[PDB]
Formats: C-alpha cells, sequence, structure tokens
C-alpha cells in the first residue's frame, strides 16, 4: 500500500543525520540561528517536492536577559554585605559563545528582598496548605519553590496569588536525578550547577501577550507592554541544586509538614520565614531581563489534494529551542523533516493527496506557542472551516520506555489501527507490532484491552488548533516508565545539556524509538489526508462523554446536601449525553450506506465528521479566558500542562466550599452545567439526518 | 422557467384572504390566541405539502400590565391633589376583550415625581444638546420624549445616561400625522386618543434577557431577573398626543432652542423643568408592568434539498403583533403563506429544491427578536456552518409609493435581477416591471442608475442570523415616498388602529402591492435554493467596501492634527480593501471557468461563496456588545434600527473630542481600524486559490 510505502521510507539514519545537523548550535527564538535553521529547513521542503515552502513572518514580544545587568540570587547580612550569591559549554562545544544564561522569560525586572519560604512545587494544594494548615502567611516574602509536577507559570501565578514579592525557582534532585545515573556526560542526569529556562507568562491561549486575537503583522495595533497579556507582576528566575541547597540550609521555622514536602539535598525542608544556625539574614533578587517586539519566523509548506484541495490536514512542530534542544524540539524538528522526505519520496511517483497536507515549522513556542498561535490567528477563517486535524511534531523521545498518545476520542481508532501496522522498536518485541508493546507497557486504566490515551490541556503547538478552533489534534512520542520513574519531564530538559550525544549515548543509539514516532506520525497525516471517509469514531466521542460526566458528577457528591439545597442538578447532562449517544450510534448506521460514488454525498458526511469538533467550540470562551473555548477540554486551571474535562464546571465546583458567597458559588455551577448540556446537545444536532 | 411558475401561481385575492383570517383578533405574543395562530399556520404547511412543520418552544421572559395595578401619568398640585390623569376597540371590533392597554413593555417599576423636562426625541444629540448648548440638567427629572427618528429603547438608554428618573414617551402629530388626512376610521392618520406600545430593552442582540447566548429551554440556566440584559432602570410609558398636549402646555423654563425642537401641537414646546401659568406643579408616573417567563412559539418548517439536503435558505417572519397588527407583521404572515402554498404547487407537480428550504414563523418578536434569536442560539452549529441566506417576511406595506430593499453586498445583483422580472404593481407603470417603478421612485445616491438599497441594523428577525452568525440577509418591502412624506413608520404603528380595514381601504385594496413583495421574497429563496452555482457576487462587497473606507476615512478628517500627534493611520485599513478587491475580482474570474459538472469542484467554490459573509464576524464580538460580531455592519449605537458601516471605528471616533482621556481614545481607534483591516484581509484570504 501506499501507505506502507511512506512508512517504510523512513529510516532512523536519516533522523540521526537531521538532529545531528540541526543541534550543532543554540537555535533560540529571534535569533539569528533559528532564522538559518528555517531557511535550512526551507530549502529542504522545496528539495523534497513540496509545492510551496514560505517563511511567514511576526513581529512578537520576547524576553532575553540583559548582557550588561546580569540577574542573581544573593544572600545578605543585617549589615548588607553580600555573603553569598548565585552563579562551561558541554564538552565539545567549548567554542560556542551565545548560550543564553538560565532565566525565566517574561519575569518583572526588580530586586526585592525579604524572609525566605519553601513552598514545595508551588502548587494550588501547596499553597492552601500554608495558608490553611500550617501558618504560613506568604504575603511580601521572597517564596522558593521546586520545578517540577506543574507548569512553571503556574506556580509564578499561585505565589502573585498568596502576596509573594519574588519567586526562586530550582531543580531538586528529587524530581531531576534519576536513581543511580551519573550526571553528564558521564551519564543523562542533572548536575547541580545547571538550571532550567523556561517561559512564566500565565497566557490562556492568547499568543503574543500584546496582540490578544489578532496576528501581529506589521500594521498590528498592541497593547501598552504593562498591559501585555499573561505577564507575571513579580520577579522570577531559576538555579540549580547546588545553589539551591546553600539557599535551603539554613532555613527556620516550622518543620516540613510531611514527606511530600521533602526534596533530595541535604537540608532540613524547613519552611522559613527567616534564617536560624548562621551572616544569613536575607534574601535579595536581582532580575533585569528586557522585553523586546522581535521577528519570528514560521516555515509553512504545502501539498496541494488533488480532490479536496479546501481541505486540510497540518503537520506542525516547533523548531527554537533554549539552548541546543536535541530532544526539545530537535528531535521532532527530524522528525517532521524525514516525514516530509518521505512524502516526498511519494511524490516523486506520481502520487498526490486527495486533501491538502500543510507542514509546519514554528518559531517562538517556547515564549508560549508563539508562531502557532499567530499563524491560526491570521488563518482562522479557513483553518476553522476547512481543517480536518492537526497533528503535533515536537519531541519525539523524552524516554525510552514506551510510547505515549495524547489525542482527541475521534482518534482513537486511527491510533491503534496504526501501531498495529508499525514495527516495534523495544528490546525483546521484534516481531511484534508498536501496539503490542505499548498496551503491555500502559494499559488503559478505562480499559486493559486497550493502551492508555490522555486528554489535551496545553504545552506544545496544538493549543490554539484544538482548545480555540476545535480542530481533531493528536500527539505521540516515546516516554518514560511511570510506575518507577518519579521524575518530572527528563533531567535534562531546557539546560545546555540537551545534546545530540545524550540523545545518541543514552536515550536511543539506534533511533528506531525515533522512528517509530517518524512513522506513526506521518501515517496518521497520511490516513487523514488521503481517506475517501475522514476516519474518525465518534461512536467513542459518546463513551469518553460518558466517563466524562459521571466523573464530574462523581467530584459533585461529597456536596450532595448543597446540591439539593441550591437546586443544582446534572439531570440535563446526563441528557445530552445520552442524546449524543444516540445521534453517534444513528451517524455510523447511516455512514456506513452512504454512496462511496457520489462525491456530494461523501463531501456532505465528511463535513459531519469534520465539523463535530467545532461543535464544542463556544465562542463565549471559558470564564476569565477568552482564548479557550472547548467546553468537553482545557487546559487545567491548575497546571496548563495537563487536560481537564468538562472545565467549566470542574472550575466552578472546585474548592466551592471556601467561596464567600455560597448562593452565588452555586449559581456558576448550575450555569456551567447548562452550558455543558447544550453544547453536547448542539453537537448531537449537528450529526442528525434531518 | 420554474421561478415563473413559482411568481405567476401566486395571487393577490390570496394574501388578502389570509391576512383577513389573521387579523380578526389580538394576538400578542405568550397569548392564547397566538398559539393558536401557531398551529393554524403549522396545519397550513403540512396541507401546502412541505416536508415537516413542527412547533418549536422556548421560555423567555415577557412584560405585561397589571390588570388590577393600571398604568398612568398624573400632574399634582402641591397640596398632592390629582389635577389629571392619562388614560373602545375600533370599529367592528366591538366585542374583542384582550386588547393590551398602552405601555412600554419591560419598563421598570416605580412611581417617580418630578419637574418634567422635554427632550425632543431623546436623541443623543438632543441630550449633547441640553447638557453642552442649553443649560438644562436632566438629573432627577421626568422626561418626556416625542416618539420618531430613533429605537424607543436608545431613547430610554440616552435619558438614563442623563440622569432622568423616568420618561414619558409620547405621539406628536408632526411625527404621526400625515397632512391632509384624516384620523381613523375616516383615514389612515393617528388620532389623539391612541398609544403606540412597544418594548423599551437595550439588549444589542441578546434575545431572552434571562440567557444570552443559549436558547432558552427547560433546563437552561437563567440570570436572575435584576440582572436580565437590557431592562431598563427608570420607569417608561407611551400616551397619544390629547393627554401630551396636557402635560407640555404649561412647561416654562427656557423656550425651544429652534424650529426642529417643536412639534405640531397647540403648544410652546418649552423646555421646562417646570410649569408656568397655571395647580400644575409636579409630574408623576405610576408604572406597575409585570416581568414574568412565558412559554412562545416558532413555526419551523422546511421542503428538505434533493442534492445539497445539508445547505439552507430560510424564510423567516414574526407572527405575534401589539394588537390585530395588519401591517406589522400580519402582512408578512399573509406574505409567507402565499409563498409556502406556491412552493407546495411546485412540490405536487414533481419540484424539488436543490438545497433546503426552512420556513419560520418567529414568537415574541415585538418583545426583543425573542423567538428567532433563541432558535438561532439553539441552532448556531448547524447554522453556521450550511446556511446561505435569510430572507425576511415581516410587514410587507408600511406605505404604498414604492419598494424598499435593505441587504448585504452580496445579495444586489440577485435582487436587482429578479425586480426586472416582476411586474410593477404601480398605477402608471402597468407593462413596466417593478425595477423599473424602483429605479424612478428611489434611486441610490451613490450610482443615479441604480435603485437605493440599504444597510442592514436591527429592528427586525434578520439581526441575529446576519449581525451574530454572518448569514447573508435581506428584507424587502413596500414603502412611503421619503422626499414628501416627513412621517416616522406610518402613522398607527403599534396602535389598535392595525386593522385589516385599514390596509384594504387606505394603503393597496388590490393587493397588487403586496402581491409584488410576496413574488420578490419567493422569488430570492427560489434562487438562492436552487441554482448550482449561489448568485452572490463579491466584486459588489469589494465596492461598497471602498465606500466604507472612504466614508470613515472622511469622517475623521476633522481629527487631522489629532491623527497626527496620536500616530493614528487608516492606511492597513485601505490596503485590505485593494487586496480584497483584487482577491475578489480573482474569484470571479476562477468562478466563470469552473467545470460544472464536476460536483467537488461546484461544491468548493459555493463553499467560498457561502463562507465570505461568515469571515467578517469576530467572535470577541464590538466593544460592550458580545452578541454583534460582524466587523463591517452593525444597528447604529444611537438608533439600532439603523445599519453603520465600520461599527468599530465608527463608535471610537464618535464625539472623541470631549473624552477625558485623548491618549487612550485615540488608542482604540488605532485597535478598531486594525481590527478591520485584518478582518477584510482575513475575507479575502477566504477567497484566494492557494
Ligand atoms: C434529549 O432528548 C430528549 C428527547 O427529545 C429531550 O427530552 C425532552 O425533555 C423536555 C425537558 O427538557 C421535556 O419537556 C420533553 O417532554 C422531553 N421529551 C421526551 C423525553 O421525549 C431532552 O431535553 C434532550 N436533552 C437535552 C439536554 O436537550
Ligand atoms: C495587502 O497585500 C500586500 C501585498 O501582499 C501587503 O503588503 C506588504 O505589506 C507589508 C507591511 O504590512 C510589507 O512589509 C510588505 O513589503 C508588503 N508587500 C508588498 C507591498 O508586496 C499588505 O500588508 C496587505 N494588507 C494587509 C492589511 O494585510
Ligand atoms: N513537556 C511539556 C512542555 C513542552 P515545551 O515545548 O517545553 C512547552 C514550553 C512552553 C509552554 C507554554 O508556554 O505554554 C514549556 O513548557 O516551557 C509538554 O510536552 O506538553
Ligand atoms: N420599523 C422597524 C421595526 C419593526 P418591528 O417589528 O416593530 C420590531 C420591534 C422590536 C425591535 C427590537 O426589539 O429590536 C420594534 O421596533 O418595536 C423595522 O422595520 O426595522
Ligand atoms: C541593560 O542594562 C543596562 C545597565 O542597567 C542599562 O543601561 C540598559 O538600558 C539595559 N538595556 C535595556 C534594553 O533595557
Ligand atoms: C497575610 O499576611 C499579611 C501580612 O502583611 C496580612 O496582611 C494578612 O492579613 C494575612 N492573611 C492571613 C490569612 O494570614
Ligand atoms: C534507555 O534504555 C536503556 C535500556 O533499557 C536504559 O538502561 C536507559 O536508562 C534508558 N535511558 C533513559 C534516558 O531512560
Ligand atoms: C398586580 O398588582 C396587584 C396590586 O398591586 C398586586 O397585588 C399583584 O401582586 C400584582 N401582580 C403581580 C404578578 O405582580
Ligand atoms: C447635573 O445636575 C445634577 C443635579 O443633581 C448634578 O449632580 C450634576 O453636577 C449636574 N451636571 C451638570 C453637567 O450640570
Ligand atoms: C395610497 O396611494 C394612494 C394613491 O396614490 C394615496 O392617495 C394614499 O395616500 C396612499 N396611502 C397611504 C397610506 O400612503
Ligand atoms: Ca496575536
Ligand atoms: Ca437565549
Ligand atoms: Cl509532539
Ligand atoms: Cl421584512
Ligand atoms: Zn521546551
Ligand atoms: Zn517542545
Ligand atoms: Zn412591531
Ligand atoms: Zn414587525
Amino acid at each position: 500500500s501506499i501507505r506502507w510505502k511512506l512508512v517504510s521510507e523512513m529510516k532512523a539514519e536519516n533522523i540521526k543525520s537531521f538532529l545531528r545537523s540541526f543541534t550543532k548550535l543554540p537555535h533560540l527564538a529571534g535569533t539569528e540561528q533559528n532564522f538559518l535553521l528555517a531557511k535550512k529547513i526551507q530549502t529542504q521542503w522545496k528539495k523534497f517536492g513540496l509545492d510551496s515552502a514560505k517563511l511567514v513572518h511576526y513581529d512578537v514580544l520576547l524576553s532575553y536577559p540583559n548582557e550588561t545587568n546580569a540577574n542573581y540570587i544573593s544572600i545578605v547580612d543585617e549589615h548588607e554585605t553580600e555573603i553569598f550569591k548565585t552563579s562551561p559549554p558541554p564538552d565539545g562545544y567549548e567554542n560556542v559563545t551565545n548560550i543564553v544564561p538560565p532565566y525565566n522569560a517574561f519575569s518583572a525586572q526588580g530586586m526585592p528582598e525579604g524572609d525566605l519560604v519553601y513552598v514545595n512545587y508551588a502548587r494550588t494544594e501547596d499553597f492552601f496548605k500554608l495558608e490553611r494548615e500550617m501558618g504560613i502567611n506568604c504575603t511580601g516574602k521572597i517564596v522558593i519553590a521546586r520545578y517540577g509536577k506543574i507548569f512553571r507559570g503556574n506556580k509564578v501565578k499561585n505565589a502573585m496569588l498568596a502576596g509573594a514579592i519574588g519567586i526562586i525557582l530550582y531543580s531538586d534532585p528529587a524530581d531531576y536525578f534519576a536513581p543511580e545515573v551519573q550526571p553528564y556526560p558521564k551519564g543523562w542526569n542533572l548536575p547541580g550547577t545547571a538550571a532550567q529556562r523556561g517561559n512564566v507568562l500565565n497566557l490562556n491561549g492568547a499568543g503574543d501577550p500584546l496582540t490578544p486575537g489578532y496576528p501581529a503583522k506589521e500594521y498590528t495595533f498592541r497593547l501598552d507592554v504593562e498591559e501585555g497579556v499573561g505577564i507575571p507582576r513579580i520577579p522570577v528566575h531559576p538555579i540549580g541544586y547546588n545553589d539551591a541547597e546553600i539557599l535551603l540550609r539554613y532555613l527556620g521555622g516550622i518543620a516540613p509538614p510531611d514527606k511530600s514536602w521533602k526534596g533530595a539535598l541535604n537540608v532540613s525542608y524547613s519552611i522559613g520565614p527567616g534564617f536560624t544556625g548562621s551572616s544569613f539574614r536575607k534574601v535579595r533578587m536581582h532580575v533585569y531581563n528586557i522585553n523586546k517586539i522581535t521577528r519570528i519566523y514560521n516555515v509553512v509548506g504545502t501539498i496541494r489534494g488533488s480532490v479536496e484541495p479546501d481541505r486540510y490536514v497540518i503537520l506542525g512542530g516547533h523548531r527554537d529551542s533554549w539552548v541546543f534542544g536535541a530532544i526539545d524540539p530537535t528531535s521532532g524538528v527530524a522528525v517532521l523533516q524525514e516525514i516530509a522526505r518521505s512524502f516526498g519520496k511519494l511524490m516523486s511517483k506520481g502520487w498526490r493527496p486527495r486533501r491538502t497536507i500543510i507542514f509546519a515549522s514554528w518559531d517562538a513556542e517556547e515564549f508560549g506557542l508563539l508562531g502557532s498561535t499567530e499563524w491560526a490567528e491570521e488563518n482562522v477563517k479557513i483553518l476553522q472551516e476547512r481543517s480536518i486535524a492537526y497533528i503535533n511534531s515536537d519531541s519525539s523521545i523524552e524516554g525510552n520506555y514506551t510510547l505515549r498518545v495524547d489525542c482527541t476520542p475521534l482518534l482513537y481508532q486511527l491510533v491503534y489501527k496504526l501501531t498495529k501496522e508499525i514495527p516495534s522498536p523495544d528490546d525483546g518485541f521484534e516481531s511484534k507490532s508498536l501496539y503490542e508493546s505499548w498496551l503491555e507497557k500502559d494499559p488503559s486504566p478505562e480499559n486493559k484491552n486497550l493502551p492508555r490515551i490522555n486528554k489535551l490541556g496545553s504545552g506544545s503547538d496544538f493549543e490554539a488548533y484544538f482548545q480555540r478552533l476545535g480542530i481533531a489534534s493528536g500527539r505521540a512520542r516515546y516516554t518514560k516508565n511511570k510506575k518507577t520513574d518519579k521524575y518530572s519531564s527528563y533531567p535534562v530538559y531546557h539546560t545546555i545539556y540537551e545534546t545530540f550525544e545524550l540523545v545518541e549515548k543514552f536515550y536511543d543509539p539506534t533511533f528506531k524509538k525515533q522512528l517509530s514516532v517518524a512513522q506513526l506520525r506521518g501515517a496518521l497525516v497520511y490516513e487523514l489526508v488521503d481517506s475517501k471517509i475522514i476516519p474518525f469514531n465518534i461512536q467513542d466521542y459518546a463513551e469518553a462523554l460518558k466517563n466524562y460526566a459521571a466523573s464530574i458528577y462523581n467530584l459533585s457528591k461529597k456536596h450532595d446536601q448543597q446540591l439539593t439545597d441550591h437546586g443544582v442538578s446534572f439531570d440535563s447532562l446526563f441528557s445530552a449525553v445520552k442524546n449524543f449517544s444516540e445521534a453517534a450510534s444513528d451517524f455510523h448506521k447511516r455512514l456506513i450506506q452512504v454512496d462511496l460514488n457520489n462525491p456530494i454525498a461523501v463531501r456532505m458526511m465528511n463535513d459531519q465528521l469534520m465539523l463535530l469538533e467545532r461543535a464544542f467550540i463556544d465562542p463565549l470562551g471559558l470564564p476569565g479566558k477568552l482564548f479557550y473555548r472547548h467546553i468537553i477540554f482545557a487546559p487545567s486551571s491548575h497546571n496548563k500542562y495537563a487536560g481537564e474535562s468538562f472545565p467549566g464546571i470542574y472550575d466552578a465546583i472546585f474548592d466551592i466550599e471556601n467561596k464567600a458567597n455560597s448562593r452565588l458559588a452555586w449559581k456558576e455551577v448550575k450555569k456551567h452545567i447548562s452550558i455543558a448540556a447544550f453544547t453536547i446537545q448542539a453537537a448531537a444536532g449537528t450529526l442528525k439526518e434531518v
């Protein structure tokens, strides 16, 4: 088959060669090297035989350290004397000059000074525990939080809400140092001198902070920088664990409340505020990063469909990194090139797809999904009426245990089908499929005989396509074993030590695991773009809605008396879900009857398949979040990396027992139950024959 | 042709018989008689042979007088003694019991007392003149305004902003008494005892006040009534001119400022506050209408398409009236029945349309477009992806001089084409077409060789379809001669005197003018639903955008120094308009080349024609107005009946010289210029081939 030709043409050695070629120098967004990498990708797509390959630019707010006013944290004594201050490229890269020092992009500027408080992971539950159980008031304090568990911008939002005047982020070995592995370069663990870069915005889907809603073109209106969406109002800076140990060692005050607050350093993990047993009197931060409008460049290419050129499947991945980014994103950049090359080989033998493929290399993803979101804002009118699906191509290889897939229920069946026809790259599975190894290693909690597929929140460039525009989206990559590996992300994430050599020595020396991910991403694009009937299954969406309705109802049971007292009922939601299940079953019964030789009959049913995900989009958005529009899924308000189901109801019920005004609070729950019931009923209505 | 069979089957005598049958009794929304009229329309559509005809209900907030606490206005002396108080069915209707007394639906309740001020038509410019030129402060006053010029809800919003505590509305003979015509029943003029009913909400497109965004179903969340959208916060009541003359006669204070403030009554038109020359000391209002959730019923029917059943042309008109409503809306109800009957006659000979026709009889239009807007909110997901156009069928006969058409530029060419093939009903034009008489009587200001077509604002049930959803819309009716007839609406508008006998004796005894309107509305539906290529012209939209851009730029010239000082430029708007004109020309050049025997080629271009109007819809809405989403048109903020072009820019520049903060004000102008330029460029992008 053509799909087998596409998959079998892809080669591990080619992914390895692309990865080495793209990882020799840092390629930070807005810098000359990441522009040169765009032009290189463009040249390659033209050689492969794509119909077009263009650079598409935007001018967006970025953030960088000031070379002549360096950031630091210090400890001062009562006489204002600095007692301590926080502070080469990896082997082989000694001549690389322009590695950006560690910083958190979009931190406020300032020099706050105060007592230090340790706040664990700075999650919502950690600040609840501090205030409600531990007697700690963070107002006016500098807080120190360990990285991990949730997106760092959520930590900063939480510290702002708790009244902190600054937040120090650090990498604790409990979370970034795998047991019995040596630090880089001898092993793949994080050294104590390395800090994790990353932005600390709270954009909620907005894209460029200065141009929410509209693409950042040269004529475009810009908000004043002080009103930029999502920009934090306190300083934020990241440090490695050698420096963190010095800051934590003499913290006094209360003992850590339980073992879940204690990391792995040889310190007490006492909470503060203040020091004991030391010259250590106050902590200071000094953070002076600069925000500036900077040009970014997406590469956008196409293969135009031969039958339905006005229908799109998008394969997009980011190219910008914090330093070399050999895993994030460049492993995905290398995969995207190998998929485009393979589609080019098909074209060289006369094939053309039924629908149009759009290939995209996004810029400034690490600064808030900026390039992919600005392009979605520019092209929203054609994208929302014509797109079948978005397949991401970020990091392919964050661990070497098994596959991880996150996607809409519409795509579950296609994912399972395609993984059965891709050889497993895993040791011990040499005559078995990827589906077989994935099922053995990560069975789904809700059905032991299927592999786990996760919900979509945010974290990568599919966000605007799925959460704002309602385009079916999916992602797949290799990952760690969650039952034995307790570290967050991977140890060297967003450090200088994400090098080609790390990937080849420690993650995937044969490049077979990366190859399996390229084969799956490419095969998904192929089936979505070439199949006469779009390969979605809406009965799988109906089953998912039944599970999500049971989950949100279960989370309401502990408030049963309040539900009765305030007249709150989930009956309309369960009725809408029942009606959707009936409509989805009836739709599939009619779909198998379609006359495949009648092009308008086929197109009308394909439009229903394409527009189903769109029915879940509410133009009014979610509360406070104009740009999260999907009623079934949104990024969690507590952790943008995680997807939450029925987000409007979930947020309305969360911590409701502590709301000041219970009558108002329960009316908000009733509002969002009503919106969810309407939206699912409306979606069911789009499937009806008459 | 089939179109000629549709048009020629329609008969004046049938429109007359329908109108007589629907106008014997009042048919106020939410009352038993208007439900009985729905079931009658349903029975008729089934007899005609429609595929379906269903009642679709919603429970929405309506407003009615309290039978046991009647409304009134009084004049009291300084001893609190009532000196004056404001206060049968038409001939032939003496036994009709349930005529609703005059009131303004959704008025606040209250009994304010104070000095009286005359505020002319209570337009924005009248309140500017009062405050800025005449030295009058309306704070704490009862104001009296004449009806006319603008929607009455705008008068009430303006009086609230000026600080009034109540507003009396009245019909001045200057505006509702045509010269040398006798009052009803001897002629068609307004008697001095009659008052005009009508709602006084400021909904801005929201629909039911309690359920903005979502259809008002039985499970639906409802706002608390005190938070209902658009509900005024002062009492409002309407009176006839015999009563108004008594209230105006002894007003003292300043003389009317110029003749444009003087109506036709034998009173001075002095402004107040206060009385002179009289026992007349203070005015009181007493208004106690009740707001209550009430069931309403739309009738929705279909003829399913034979080729593209998933594409819709909607023909909708309201059925509810204030009293008998023989003009508004029942002349349009009679027309809609005659069009449905004629389509049924086509079906009886074996015809079926290419696309689907949706017929709708809307309820509660007179209470804020409620039935049509709730149905749009219920069906938004299918409507926005599948609708070709909306054709209204409200009043057909508001005067007897010539045609009036209001529609999107997409429909100009079709309107002109069809009017050339409909016989003119006008005396003296017996061998000429309707186009010929319309052109002679109402030439367009921008092209003397075409009839005038107006922009769409609000005022009838097309509003949500066009302004919220971006579905091409049009309306047509017979109207008065504006160059000789200076009265607003028609004299008996919204009174008990809108009777069948009024229409037959004074407006259109032969029913030929009503017939010509039925023929045009039906022919528009037919061509939109049956033509292989949707009959829109996008180069006419390009020309319209050039005119609107020149108009908004011209309105900015008096601020030229401020444009320079604040760095405001219209360059991006003119560049987007140029790019749209090029894209529209290129689209039409490709459209004539389409292979008409290739169904997917045809469908792809029809999708571009259908989705063009949608490209102008911004889900973020206009400032303060979530439900007006069209960037090119919106109802005027000063008069919802009028359409305004580039509404976001217009409102940003309006009265800008009086804004407190000029830097902020000009930044808002720049924002809305940027949004308009983006939106037109995005719309141009939807026409591109690649
Ligand atoms: C699911 O579909 C059913 C059947 O159409 C809807 O049930 C109606 O519910 C209303 C109250 O909302 C009752 O007045 C009707 O009598 C019901 N008809 C039946 C049971 O045949 C139900 O409303 C739909 N669910 C939603 C959320 O729209
Ligand atoms: C209309 O189309 C033109 C041509 O594509 C656009 O012109 C570009 O304008 C930008 C500044 O916005 C310049 O950087 C380019 O050099 C222009 N290219 C030309 C003139 O070939 C113009 O931006 C479009 N208008 C809008 C509103 O998008
Ligand atoms: N592991 C995460 C993050 C991958 P990422 O590319 O590194 C994204 C980047 C920006 C996110 C944002 O601004 O919203 C960040 O998390 O710092 C995932 O896969 O989902
Ligand atoms: N002459 C006007 C009004 C016709 P209408 O049907 O009477 C509408 C009705 C309700 C309007 C509203 O609530 O927005 C009103 O104006 O009071 C027109 O044609 O456009
Ligand atoms: C960088 O810091 C130096 C020293 O404070 C300052 O003079 C300079 O203005 C800064 N650069 C920017 C772009 O703010
Ligand atoms: C938090 O501490 C600050 C100290 O300035 C104080 O204003 C506030 O009342 C305290 N709140 C709680 C819950 O202790
Ligand atoms: C890669 O897999 C090998 C073999 O199972 C294992 O020893 C190594 O730890 C894995 N690497 C990482 C980075 O997990
Ligand atoms: C009508 O007015 C009477 C007299 O004030 C009052 O008792 C009654 O409650 C009113 N009806 C409603 C529905 O408010
Ligand atoms: C309007 O009159 C009221 C009288 O109470 C007063 O509060 C306000 O200052 C006056 N404003 C103007 C512009 O005269
Ligand atoms: C109807 O037309 C006749 C003949 O021109 C005219 O005398 C009469 O005033 C018109 N009626 C109205 C209501 O305008
Ligand atoms: Ca933007
Ligand atoms: Ca509603
Ligand atoms: Cl990915
Ligand atoms: Cl109309
Ligand atoms: Zn990253
Ligand atoms: Zn990434
Ligand atoms: Zn009316
Ligand atoms: Zn009407």
